[PDB]
Order: C-alpha cells, then structure tokens, then sequence
C-alpha cells in the first residue's frame, strides 16, 4: 500500500516537504478579481487573501506554483487546503464548497505531481493538508467565559470528515495534520479520519506535525512536546513532528525531544529563520540548508522542509544538503511496559513507578462539598477542590457527574471544559467516571490529553463491552476494567480472577487493545459491616491482585480505596487506619495504583502500634471480634 511504499523510502532517504505556498502565492500579487475568477464574480464577500479559492478559480497559478516546488527537490506537495474546511470557509460564505475545494485541489496537487514525476522518474507524493482552523476546542474564546466554546468536538469532527472526504476522493497519498494549535482539534481530525476509514476508504498515512509558539516549548494550547506526542499517538501517524513559528536553532531541542519520546518518524520544517523588520523570512537558502543538515547530521530529524518563507530555492538548497544525510532511527522501544497518560505533561507509569494517587474527592456521589457546590452552578469555585487535591499530591484526577438532578453529559463538559482553562489542574490526566458511557465521550470529547476512562464492564454483555471499548479505542484513551459481569459484582478471589482474565483476553485478542492501557479494578468492596459474609473481600482482593498482576502481562491494577472503609465513617483516624495498612500489603501485592485520599494516607510505620495491629486483625479476618474490637478502641476516644 502507499503507506509501505513511503515507509521504504523513509528508511533510506530524507524526504523534502513542499514549503511556503503562501509565500509563493504571496509574489503573484493577485488582486480581488484574481481571486475571484469567473465563477464568483458576483460573490458578495471579498475573496482576496482566501488562498484555497485558487484551485477553481486560477488552477493554473497553484500549478505552477506545485510545479516549481517539484522541481526544486521536494518529494511531497501540501494540497492548497490549509483553510478548506466549511467552518474556515464561512468567513468567505463559501461553506458549502468545502468539498468542491478540496477536490479541486486535489487534482490540480495531483497533475503537476505527476508531470513532475514523469519529467524526473522521482516519485512524487500529494499530502493531503488539513488546517488547524481558527476555532479552538481546549482554549475559550473569551477570557471571562472560561468555560464557554463555540464550537464543539461533533461539528469540527463533520467538518473534518467533509474535507478528508474531499481530499480523499480526489486522491491524496497522504494526509497531513499540520500547524496544530489546539491538540483537541488534532483528535477531532483523527476521529473524523477513523469514521472515513472505517466506513468506506482505505487507509492513508497520516502525518502529525505541531507548532511550538515560544522558547517555553508549549504549543498554543499549552502542552509540551512530549504530552502531543501521547495525546495524538493513539491514531498511530507514520511521522510526528513541528513546524513553522520558530527557526532550526531555536527548534533543534525540541526535535530532539521529540524524536527520543516515539516510535514514529521525524518530520520537521521550520520557518526560514525571524521574520525580519520589513515581515519577511530572509534567512538565506544556504543558511537553511546547512541548519538542516546539522539537524540531519545529528540523526534529529526524518523528513526536512520549510514553513512560511520558503521558496523553492530554499527548498532546493535543503533537498541538495540533506541529499547524502544518513536518516534517523526511531527508537522501537520507547518507554516499553510503560502507561503513557499526559495532560498539559507527560506522565508515564513504568514498572518502577511508585504508587499513583488518583484524586478521589472530585466526585459528586461521594464528596458532600463537592457535591453541594456543583448542584449549586459553582464549576468555578468547585474546581478548587480540583486544585486542592493536585496541591495535595494527587496525580490524577477523578471526575464523576452521576446524579439523578444533574445532566450527565453537560456537567461533564462543562468541568472538563473549565479544568482546560486552569494550567496546574490540567498537567495532570483526568480519569473519566460515570455508569452512563454519555457522560465518559462527553469527557472524552473535551479532554486536551490522554485520560482514563473509568467503569467499563462485562455487565450488560460481551457485545456491548466489546463496542464500547471499540470506542474508547478510537478515542485513545486508558481506561479501567470493573470485575462486574453477568452474574453480577466479583466478590470472591476466583471469580475476580476469573472475570479480569476473560476482560483481558477479550480486548487483547479481539479488539487488539493496548495491554499497557488496560487497568483492572478487583472491586474492594467494604468490610466490618457486622455481616460475615464481608470480612474477607480485602482478602480476596489481596489475593486477585496478586495473581492479576503475576499472570495478565502489562495489565495494571487499580480500585477504591475509600470502598474499604465505609462501615467506619464519621471515625476518620482509623479510617486512614486501614487505608495504610491495606496499601502497604496491596502494593506489596502489586497495586499500581488507586483512587485514594491523596493526602490522607499514611505511611505503614508510623500507624499507631495498637491500631495498627487492629486493622491488621480486621483486614486479614485473624480474629472473628474484630470489628467490635476496633469499634471499642474508636469508641475509647471519647
Ligand atoms: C465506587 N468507588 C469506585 C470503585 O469502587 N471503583 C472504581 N473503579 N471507581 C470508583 N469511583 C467511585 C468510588 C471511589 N470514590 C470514593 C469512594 C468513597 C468516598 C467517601 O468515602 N466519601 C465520604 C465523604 C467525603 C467527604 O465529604 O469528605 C463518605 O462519607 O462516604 C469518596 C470517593
């Protein structure tokens, strides 16, 4: 397929990328009539600056244009589409022709890419282009409604859709995502690549490339480098990479960076040096080409190319220079056997990782404050409970809406929205909590990051985990497996074994789940309740960890902590009791990590030696009056 015959070439050669269409397009100078042919001549809006108009209106100026940067060495052209999509349109009033545009340009990509390819012998690649479009999903329009977006993930997902179709149909090799401000955007445009390539088209490569605004190495959004990289590998591109916004000296670490933290290919074309007084790029061809070839040299980076400011001369200097590189070697074991979650940062959980506290009081059902200031409206005031558990220790978050007055999925948007606004909050991942898998793709479609979608289940049968593992899948994010089944909440050791075991296999298997993004929750379940039949579900969880963890290879384990302890609330001390003692032997067992308390957990050493040794009696059943026992001893401080 195409995607094997760019594959071959990427691992002998470097390959150039088009370059400054813009710029070009920019010394023909044409006026309002240019733009507007004979076509739209009596459009009503203007129509000069709107470079994507050219492909129906003067075909032969963008063919030429493709033509000259052919000829000067690059082996990919961007399609004229960096503004084709009906929302980027509908400041031209040309929404409807999105599809038209795209089409059009397709095919005038595609003669001169195979004029030039007969004229050289080169085989020359058309890259579909799709723009980053000036509405963002992760970033508020206004700064006094930080909650507010006006424009959601489903529209920007039809209006991606609607130009891939475009593109697509007039026969792109190669589809590229490019100038990403907002990576929520970038994950619309893969949802809308996956849904077309699941429902009728063939698979085309897809190339990820970001922007770097400033030296700060965030992009416009606010996310690192290495957090990109997680968040927009789920659609596994064959090349990642920057572009434009910065020069190959002020961008060189952050392609190195980059290229140490994937597996993926290497694409970089920055802007020909800073724009100078009079606006233009003037960074000299020769002074390009031998920046990139430091780069190359280096083994930093894959494919090579220019941003705004690139002529073809410059782009002929960079194809001679980087012509005898030796290409880049992507590292095949890039963080092996770790979880790859981010926020705003990275945050990986490798097999050395110590335990992960995951924020427990960010939950409507089972923190009264929390609960009392959202049922309120107060989001604003109800994300410091948010703040106060990352200020706490807490490294994830966990979010859950599931209330009978609230509206699920709106709720959910509205504090995923809000939790983007706040920079501390959203480094760390969310982890994503609701019964109904509404409210879990409503959080899904607001997150910047990679999260953790929580209670997904065998309950309501194979069929219906399978499809919603399918999407979250598609989604890209982690996600937590209940032992719940058919028969109904795993209680017992076996059964909790049992039922993880065959969650596992399914999704492995089946649906070819990520092992390492699969975490199992063996349901600790309270114990103490008076009843005899609970005493031993510490135990059993104890145990299913252990042979969880022992014998389902990069499946890591999880669960509530707090479930444990309910018989004993109002008495916080022992609480946190039993809280440490079960930790101490579940991480001894191979906990990974939980939804805890994050800073009312301590540590097994200094528990009080009486109280410890009843916590261990109740947890471990080593004495049928254990509970009144502890019970007593709560009751002696009065
Ligand atoms: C049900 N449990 C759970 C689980 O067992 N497994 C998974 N994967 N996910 C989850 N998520 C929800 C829940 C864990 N979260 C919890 C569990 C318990 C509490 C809790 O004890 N809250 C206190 C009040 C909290 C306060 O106001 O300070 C209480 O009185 O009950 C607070 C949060």
């Amino acid at each position: 397929t195409l995607r094997d015959e760019i594959n071959a070439i990427l691992q002998k050669r470097i390959m150039v990328l088009d370059g400054g269409m813009g710029t070009m397009i920019q010394r023909e100078k044409l006026n309002e009539e240019h733009f507007r042919g004979q076509e739209f001549k009596d459009h009503a809006r203007p129509l000069k600056g709107n470079n994507d108009i050219l492909s129906i209106t003067q075909p032969d100026v963008i063919y030429q244009i493709h033509k000259e940067y052919l000829l000067a060495g690059a082996d990919i052209i961007e399609t004229n589409t960096f503004s084709s999509t009906s929302i980027a349109q509908a400041d031209y009033g040309l929404e409807h022709l999105a599809y038209r545009m795209n089409m059009c340009s397709a095919g005038v990509a595609r003669k001169a890419a195979e004029e030039v390819t007969l004229q050289t012998g080169i085989k020359r690649f058309v890259a579909g282009a799709l723009g980053p479009t000036n509405k963002t999903l992760s970033v508020s329009p206004s700064v006094e409604r930080p909650d507010y977006r006006n424009i959601t993930f489903d529209e920007l997902v039809e209006a991606y859709q609607e130009q891939a179709k475009g593109l697509l149909d007039g026969g792109v090799d190669i589809l590229l995502i490019e100038t990403i401000f907002d990576t929520a955007n970038a994950k619309a445009a893969l949802f809308a690549l996956q849904n077309l390539f699941e429902e009728k088209y063939a698979p085309r490569p897809i190339f990820i490339s970001g922007t770097i605004v400033d030296k700060s190495g965030r992009t416009l959004s606010g996310q690192t480098g290495e957090g990109f990289v997680i968040s927009v590998s789920h659609g596994e591109p064959l090349c990642i990479g920057l572009n434009c916004a910065l020069g190959a000296a002020e961008m060189r670490p952050f392609i190195e960076i980059i290229g140490k933290c994937t597996t993926a290919y290497v694409l970089c074309y920055p802007n020909a040096g800073l724009p100078n007084t009079f606006g233009d790029y003037d960074e000299t061809p020769s002074m390009m080409a031998k920046h990139l070839k430091d780069f190359a040299m280096d083994g930093l980076v894959n494919i090579v190319g220019g941003c705004c400011g690139s002529t073809p001369d410059h782009i002929r200097e960079i194809a001679e220079a980087v012509k005898n590189c030796k290409p880049r070697v992507p590292p095949a074991t890039a963080f092996e056997g770790h979880m790859l979650l981010s926020g705003l940062e990275p945050f990986r959980i490798g097999p050395y990782t110590n335990f992960v506290n995951i924020g427990e009081r960010c939950n409507v059902a089972g923190s009264r404050k929390f609960a009392k200031l959202i049922m309120a409206g107060n989001y604003e005031e109800a994300l410091c409970v948010a703040k106060v558990q990352v200020e706490m220790g807490a490294q994830v978050l966990d979010v859950n809406m599931d209330d009978g007055m609230l509206d699920g999925p709106s709720a959910m948007t509205r504090f995923c929205n809000l939790i983007a606004s706040e920079p501390d909050i959203a480094k760390v991942p969310l982890c994503i909590d609701s019964s109904n898998f509404a409210v879990i793709e409503a959080g899904l479609k607001c997150c910047q990051g990679k999260c953790i979608v929580n209670s997904i289940s065998l309950k309501e049968g194979e069929d219906d985990f399978l499809e919603k593992a399918r999407k979250i899948k598609k989604y890209g994010a982690a996600m937590v497996v209940m032992a719940f089944d058919e028969e109904g909440q795993a209680t017992e050791t076996d059964t909790k074994i049992r039922v993880c075991t065959r969650a596992y296999h399914l999704l492995v298997k089946k649906l070819g789940f990520n092992p390492n993004d699969i975490i199992f929750d063996p349901n600790i379940l309270t114990i103490g309740t008076g009843m005899e039949e609970h005493n031993l579900y510490a135990i059993n969880f104890i145990h299913a960890t252990k042979v969880i963890k022992e014998t389902l290879p990069g499946a890591r384990i999880s669960g509530g902590l707090s479930n444990l302890s309910f018989s004993f609330r109002g008495m916080e001390a022992i609480r946190e009791a039993m809280h440490g003692v079960f930790l101490y032997h579940a991480i001894k067992s191979g906990m990974d990590m939980g939804i805890v308390n994050a800073g009312n957990l301590p540590v097994y050493d200094d528990i009080h030696k009486e109280l410890l040794q009843l916590c261990e009696d109740l947890i471990w059943n080593k004495d049928p009056e254990a509970t009144e026992k502890l019970l007593r001893y709560a009751q002696t401080q009065g």
